[PDB]
């Protein structure tokens, strides 16, 4: 199991523009297009990105490209973070794998918000870190999701993805 293995569970794939489980539009491998309503707008973020005029549809490997570079932008964008970047290096491989995934999900900002249990992930504390989790927005918006996450911090093993 990796990173890539293991938000392509948690994100499915689509080839065609769709609205998340938030009502946006995304494509692909979780790739968010636009937070705006207009599929035109959408559709032209979608060009943009992409590098043609694609009429909201998009090939496997298309969908595959846009996933890389997000993984790795998150990922960049953690070490990026003076806040993040700390806990990140504390943890080990597995645990850094499900960090990846929140920020892949919600974006950089909305994991500031996490500042308790960060410090409590920081501090190794798994149990105390899993509790304050499930505390949350996330959690209770994507349950099934945010459990998987969770008992990978919690845990540090592949369990949740069997
Ligand atoms: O979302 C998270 C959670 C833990 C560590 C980092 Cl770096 C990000
Ligand atoms: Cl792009
Ligand atoms: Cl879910």
């Amino acid at each position: 199991m990796n990173i890539f293995e293991m938000l392509r569970i948690d994100e499915g794939l689509r080839l065609k523009i769709y609205k998340d489980t938030e009502g946006y539009y995304t494509i692909g491998i979780g790739h968010l297009l636009t937070k705006s309503p207009s599929l035109n707008a959408a559709k032209s973020e979608l060009d943009k990105a992409i590098g043609r005029n694609c009429n909201g549809v998009i090939t496997k490997d298309e969908a595959e490209k846009l996933f890389n570079q997000d993984v790795d932008a998150a990922v960049r964008g953690i070490l990026r973070n003076a806040k993040l970047k700390p806990v990140y290096d504390s943890l080990d491989a597995v645990r850094r794998c499900a960090a990846i995934n929140q920020v892949f999900q919600m974006g950089e900002t909305g994991v500031a918000g996490f500042t308790n249990s960060l410090r409590m992930l920081q501090q190794k504390r798994w149990d105390e870190a899993a509790v304050n989790l499930a505390k949350s927005r996330w959690y209770n918006q994507t349950p099934n999701r945010a459990k998987r996450v969770i008992t990978t911090f919690r845990t540090g093993t592949w369990d949740a993805y069997k």
